[PDB]
């Protein structure tokens, strides 16, 4: 499936889990499980493939 309208802030890469991590200084966001698994392959910012300098925990409240 490819749906822009999600039930919550659900990570579009995964659907099952929401966003919890921001990829600075770009600001693109996804689930923590994304980047941790991605560091076994690359260090790029997924949706634009920019170099992630810092992976911080994006608080939603
Ligand atoms: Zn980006
Ligand atoms: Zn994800």
């Amino acid at each position: 499936s490819h749906m822009p309208t999600s039930e919550e802030d659900l990570c579009p890469i995964c659907y099952a889990h929401p966003i919890s991590a921001v990829f600075q200084p770009c600001g693109h966001k996804s689930c923590k499980a994304c980047i941790n698994q991605h560091l076994m392959n690359n260090k790029d910012c997924f949706f634009c493939k920019t170099t992630i300098v810092s992976v911080e925990d994006w608080e939603k409240g």
